């Protein structure tokens, strides 16, 4: 339920984040305020792009700090059919216009990401796949919370939010430890019983070693689909307890080829790296 | 000279920014450190996408915080022909791997933007236009510095960095003030003698009123090219002292149609909102 | 309109600033709170110095953080004729007294600067000069916002708020670049199309080179008035598009000598460096 | 010893403070950096005003953050006779020029305050007074550390640095508590055994009540000198253990009238409110080509 | 009056402190919020340990940030007789549960410290001692404000809150200065007239030198009681203006042996370093 | 290996944390600095209590900010036999003395916790138990990182570091959801695929419902040992994939009664809430 996803955001980190965006955008004197004055005003939020609406909590938080209210005519997660009237913002003219840029930028990107995620979720459902579409750690620094939240609204999984969410043995960890077995034993030992271990693998060989050493998840990285499913099928056969994730060169276009009955998770970097922002405007009436 | 652009970054704001990215990514215990250990290591930075390289100062700042050094084999601004070996990073294995994600994510986006900017700069030069290609204020909150820097490396102009850089009279300021003349007189009166006033205009009528009231720049927003140049030509004729900027629905594809002898600046939201990140990897050897 | 200047202050940076002042002043346990108790109280704000009133937004922001309200009997920018009753502050006694020092210190300095600015603006109007009186970048670190705001209330111009507001080529930039032409070309090529370039000049020669290389403003630094106006007159003649600013050794006393028809801006360091604070007090007159 | 006063500054709060000044002054892109370039350079710090030199630690901290070094030709606290060459600063041209404004502004104000303090300390010594000249809590918000340090370099006392340094019963606390005795009892009971209590008094009456209730210090506020010394003399007679501070309408000019054998401290608001900044400049004298 | 101690806390530093605790505990997405939902709820705060109740301002500040209200059935400083119903917290379910852990942890520790302090204050009153029981600087970094407040609620003195509250000449300062006289003269000079000087002494010799050089307080560190009172008695005789503090190896058990007519202050590092947290729970009943 | 545990601490969060402690302790002018002067000095760190040494990274970080160096004569995790000479600190006298209090306080508490943890780990090993001793979320606010690190050095497990480490369904979540099944289904649906779900249970009934609904862990809260092991034995029999944790009223004294072959984790609140600080001193010589 996309409407209840707003509960995920701790209100204290939210305010801090929004604060910093507002200091970033206006550090000193706001001369443009004298142009608008402080008279009460109303603006309409317009969706000019198709996709999924995501980011209301951030949008609200921004305008709240600035003593404006927002009324939403569409719930979080709604399909957007341009040109749609999405919300109304009310408050002192100068405060409205102060929040405009940050609020739109935030909503545009969050919705951009949710849109991409929903497209990918739909494509996978359209190929009869039951697994989880997921984002990667390829997010914008300092903006991770908005991007991970966008993914969730679009129906995708956030994945590990940070390095502390699960112990991820990437190919570089393997090199540094001197081999998969050594890396996964080290990982499994270090990781609290609280955490799962995932291992990035480029071959069936590595994948089997990883599962043998107690990997909870195996990330089959950069396989061609023809090599992927045979590999995944064997892993699940020998190790039904181990989850299989696929990632690497996955696009919305080729996503159905990567879906298969033995792939539990598909994670796509494009959901955050390449997701174009939606066009929104805030017209004062 | 793209190599000397690193001087633009105040080293103190840089370190603070990099710090926050590193707290964001690992707030607590880093269990994966036990997998790699602290032995000295070396990683190679690989460019897997074409475009322009941008973001070295951020990349360095990240790895310096983590007691690693970086050696660049290509100067800032170099054309990237994949698959190219761009740099070498050296330091304790766990520290290297700690900086990997944030450093790549940063470099990917900064270079993504620089690439897009350079494409647009080339297209405009290819149509014999002498003006400045520019970005907009449509940036990612908290990440503005990296994005504005990327634009510069790609040969585009940053535009107003924040609300304090120049007094911008958008269409909403016009509505709030009750008209262009009122808004621009208010703006000109408020704006320090230090600052320029720019006015967003949707018609030749507004543009002329704006210039008459002392606008330094006039932003012709969302004109079709056929309406734009005639409008621009007249403005320059009556007001040669006033700069003309064009923006709205400009793409790399249609950019040459928007170039003309009386357009001083062309600003494209897609340079920041639609610029796809470049593919980089950091392989430990 | 000095009453509408409060809109210039972004409310978010304001609160952050006020916060830090309040942590600075009471980092730990406030034992004096036990002396006053928390009973509702009222205090009167008294202006004991002549000048201009400036700083209400800061004064309010401080007391709002401390759950007190303020009622102003004079609008921002009012001339102060001591001894005047300027405002009333209401709230829990301990909260009132917690904000007293920071609020007065802030109001005193902001008003001090506004007063000096208004004196300078008046002197210049009294010599029939139409230009802008301005402050300099000679402000107190961390307190820039209050000081630049005070200047505005007193009718002076803030100038570049920071290094990002306009590209300023000082004499040191000239030395480093190897000459005025080199510096101004470098500056002009650097400053975004969105920014103006200003060049600090000590001679007519430099001023002409600067204008020739595309300087938007020329700052005639430390000229004697007798050398200044002839120089300014020529500059305006050859380059009417270029603004002329005068600065250096300008006092309220000698300010009229520096005014002239070809000087657009006069900037005085004394407006911020040497502006004495006004005397204000906050006398508590109530309980329950 | 003014040279050893730098030890008072905790290096961690110093760096944080300097950091914020530098973010304040350049939040975004520094276009002027392209004008100077990054070649090594050297600038001379010039004192153009008389007074006392104060603020070296802040000046250094600023330029250290910007990878520049500073060499001082005069120790902290030196008398300044203009026009004097006070220091040299070395580093990349753009980094030098980035620090110039904040560094000068800081040094100018810290020295301004130290100068005023030293003038007041001298005037008091010239009237044979042995007491402490002090500043007040009338400081610039956020800039308290520089200003209190300036006072110290000029030979004045900082007074309570904040509200936690000593428990100060101002006239408003008296009003709120319902009287001096109530306020001072409340205050001392409140105060830890760690802290002194000081009471702001406008009459001899209040002063005696305050001393009787266990005030460690009594601040005789806004007395005319003719009323002050008789009052101070009596207080010291009845209560030799209690320190007497005088404040209110004290100027460098009238300061000697306020000095007397029974006044322990004289605190002047003008040392921080009205101390004009000294004129300093940083003139680059050399730039060299980078490599 | 323990109820009026809440005034000591500057509300601005309080909010900042509480903020940081809340960012610390939930930096990212709060998935558990989906389990509770946002429906209005009510929880009961239960005291499961004996001792003194301390920390209400912090507890409130936490829940106010999270848009919840608190109603207290016991005033700050009340004796706790388990199992007692201490308060009711109301607000959106997810917000309540978000504040639970930080709020309990804070109240547990603040009350833990207040309890220990009150025990020590009682023991000293029970031996007819009129002096001040005090805490030391042996506090948890970043949590000093809660701990010093807890001490106050339990009836103990906070002592110097930080290094700026009074000039403390510890044994290491003596070593560095080259002797007590040199250290105390240096301290007395340096310290503003506004501040008191205290000197940590391990012998009567040092104590006398310290008092002679103008020490306002003398801290008799790690004396056995039999050596302490004779020393204290002499100091007070020669120097009645100088306050005498005792510290070092003082426990609630041996505290009465350290009380004496010439000891003004007794400071116990255990009041904060050994004071077990009280057991509290927050049980949702709607 | 307790010596390699220092790698777990992200150096950026460490410095920030240490910074705040140092601002907390000296916000203004340090008058005591004039008493010591700035002459180079050396101090000896003395352990006056038995237990385990823990906290070196914090101790170092403190003194590094203050331009002092530290030489350790005992590795992190060493048994302390008082009165032992543990380290030497060198630097300017005033800087040494500035760091003294914070450094000792930190080391005392970290070591206090490690000591308690090691005692509990020993007692459990002495009863032939192979499971993990763990801490709880009952930590000091703002000081969590030091306390969780202390636990690790003493050989105990940190447990969930924060609310994002694993989805914990406490008894209050059960009440709010309207029952165990509802809560655990909601939790399992919400938890990312990357997270484990743990459910706090007060009866065998709840425990079985929880396991049936897909709980990865079951926390048997406040059982008497006689009720606990029978319950644990059945759970493991029906559900071997589900981990069993015991907590509530566990002391070092009664810990062996709570150990049993079907208890995987034992978590004790006393390891953090009751662990007395060790006595250390820093004597300047």
């Amino acid at each position: 339920d996309a409407e209840g996803l707003a509960l995920l955001l701790p209100p204290v980190t939210l305010a801090a984040l929004v604060d910093s965006w507002l200091r970033e955008d206006c550090p000193g004197l706001n001369y443009a305020a004298l142009v608008s004055g402080a008279g009460p005003s109303q603006a309409a939020l317009w969706a000019k792009s198709p996709g999924v609406l995501a980011g209301q909590p951030f949008f609200d938080a921004i305008f709240t700090q600035l003593n404006c209210q927002v009324s939403w005519f569409l719930p979080e997660g709604s399909k957007l059919v341009p040109v749609a009237r999405v919300a109304e913002v009310r408050g002192p003219a100068h405060c409205l216009l102060l929040g405009e840029r940050v609020a739109l930028n935030t909503l545009a990107r969050c919705s951009g990401i949710a849109s991409a995620a929903a497209a990918a979720v739909e494509a996978a459902r359209g190929a009869g796949w039951t697994g989880h579409v997921a984002g990667t750690r390829k997010t914008t620094p300092g903006f991770r919370l908005v991007e991970k939240y966008g993914l969730l609204v679009g129906g995708a999984a956030s994945h590990r939010y940070d390095l502390g969410g699960l112990v991820m043995v990437k190919d570089n960890h393997v090199v540094a430890a001197g081999g998969v077995e050594k890396a996964v034993r080290a990982a499994r030992q270090a990781a609290d019983f609280t955490l799962k271990v995932e291992v990035e693998c480029s071959s069936l060989q590595e994948a089997v070693q990883a599962a043998e050493a107690g990997a909870d998840l195996v990330l089959l990285d950069n396989f061609k689909p023809e090599e992927l499913h045979p590999t995944a099928t064997v892993l699940k056969a020998q190790f039904p307890s181990v989850a299989v994730e696929a990632s690497g060169g996955i696009t919305l276009d080729n996503l159905p080829q990567f879906c298969g009955p033995h792939i539990d998770v598909i994670s796509m970097g494009m959901l955050t790296q390449a997701a174009p922002a939606l066009d929104f405007s805030l017209k004062l009436f």
